[PDB]
C-alpha cells in the first residue's frame, strides 16, 4: 500500500528506520549541487510523538560530517517544520514506506523561497521504475529533470 503524510490512513510510524538519499531536486539548483546546504545524506528516521528525528551526514572534500535535526509537527497533519539554514516545513506525498519515500520541503530563507524534493530508500538505492515516479512527482511541481540529480553512486561514506 502507498500513502501520504497528509493522508487520512497515514502511519508515521510506518517510516521509522534506516534510509538513505537516493535523488534530490530542487527548482534552485544551487542548493542541492556539491557544496549545497541541501545536498544531505539521509542515514535514518526516529518517530517520535509529535516529532520526527533526521540523521544526516554532509560531503566536502570527499569528507563526511554527521548532522542531526528534529522537525516538529506543525498544525497541518502530515506537514512537519524544522530549522536549518532558514525556516523549512515538508510532507511527504508518497510513501510505500518499505521501499521509498518522497518528500517535498519549502525552504524560506532572507525573504525568499525555494522547493526541495527528495527520494529516499530503504536500500542504497531504488528501481529505474521508482526513480521515473519521482521525476513525475517533481514536474508536478514545476520542477525540471535538469534539476533532479541522482546521488546513488556518491550516498555512502
Ligand atoms: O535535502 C536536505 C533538506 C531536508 C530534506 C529532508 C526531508 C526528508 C523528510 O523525511
Amino acid at each position: 500500500e502507498e500513502a501520504s503524510s497528509t493522508g487520512r490512513n497515514f502511519n508515521v510510524e510506518k517510516i521509522n528506520g534506516e534510509w538513505h538519499t537516493i535523488i534530490l531536486a530542487s527548482d534552485k539548483r544551487e542548493k542541492i549541487e556539491d557544496n549545497g546546504n541541501f545536498r544531505l545524506f539521509l542515514e535514518q528516521i526516529h518517530v517520535l510523538e509529535k516529532s520526527l528525528v533526521l540523521k544526516f551526514h554532509t560531503v566536502r572534500d570527499e569528507e563526511c560530517s554527521e548532522l542531526s535535526m528534529v522537525a516538529d509537527k506543525t498544525e497541518k497533519a502530515g506537514e512537519y517544520s524544522v530549522t536549518y539554514d532558514g525556516f523549512n516545513t515538508f510532507t511527504i506525498p508518497k510513501t510505500d514506506y518499505d521501499n521509498f519515500l518522497m518528500a517535498h520541503l519549502i525552504n524560506e530563507k532572507d525573504g525568499e523561497t525555494f522547493q526541495l524534493m527528495g527520494l529516499y530508500g530503504r536500500e542504497p538505492d531504488l528501481s529505474s521504475d521508482i526513480k521515473e515516479r519521482f521525476a513525475q512527482l517533481c514536474e508536478e511541481h514545476g520542477i525540471l529533470r535538469e534539476n533532479i540529480i541522482d546521488l546513488s553512486n556518491a550516498n555512502r561514506c
